[PDB]
């Protein structure tokens, strides 16, 4: 009865490094990968393959990987704050992007927070061990 | 240095929140304001914060939910609603462990909840771990 953590991420060498990244930080996450917004935005409403709210739980944390071609990030992000029902979620953007420009609109948008990739699994592992620490064990999330 | 813009209005707490960044080994400009006009006018650059140069923009900001004169929720949909200044990272604090008041701090535009710790020990511990993930680890926006 982990947390689940969504990732919208469809690249296999990316799926692979956040895979190997969450088992050396030695955290105890369920790693949900979906490949595009409408498969990320179905597991948060519940929708199609996610109906069974019982093998597809409600997420403790969204990450989404701002470089994958068929996400539209401002398009999920806007629905989810602009719907009562969801707005509450914890959704972080990750991107390679360093451009102050690109990070602002993350937060302008509405992520909770914008990390760039680190270069190399270590320096990830510190980031997500970092990551973790304060959303699960320092700040408290919500409820669905 | 990075400010802090916090809204905080008792002695008490304002002297353990300095005292916590003190010992965190936090290097900081702690902004204490104490109702929800003062937090605006901040963040706005209005009245006794006109001059930006005396009163630079907060990196972050931290609300304290228990502060008799801030309607947080009025102050935050504000923000949310505005698109010069809804992209500011905003962080409840409370000493409220109730996962309602948790979810509606979210659910308004809260950033991040924390709970107060219960001692300046623990609450050295929160704020380094606050401290070093948005300012070492994310990437914080700029006005």
């Amino acid at each position: 009865t982990l947390p689940t953590v969504l990732v919208a991420e469809d690249h296999d060498y990316d799926k692979l490094i956040l895979t190997e990244v969450f088992a050396r930080a030695s955290i105890s996450a369920d790693l949900r990968f979906v490949s595009d917004g409408e498969q990320t935005l179905d597991y948060i409403y519940g929708r199609n393959r996610f109906a069974d709210r019982g093998d597809a739980p409600y997420p403790a944390i969204v990450l989404l990987d701002l470089n994958m071609p068929r996400l539209d990030g401002r398009k999920v992000v806007r629905l989810l704050r602009q719907d009562e029902t969801v707005r509450h979620l914890v959704v972080i953007a990750l991107s390679t992007s360093e451009s102050a420009k690109h990070i602002t609109e993350a937060y302008s948008i509405g992520f909770n927070a914008y990390l760039v990739k680190p270069a190399n699994i270590a320096d990830y592992v510190e980031a997500i061990r970092s990551l973790w620490h304060f959303w699960m064990n320092t700040a408290s999330l919500p409820t669905t």
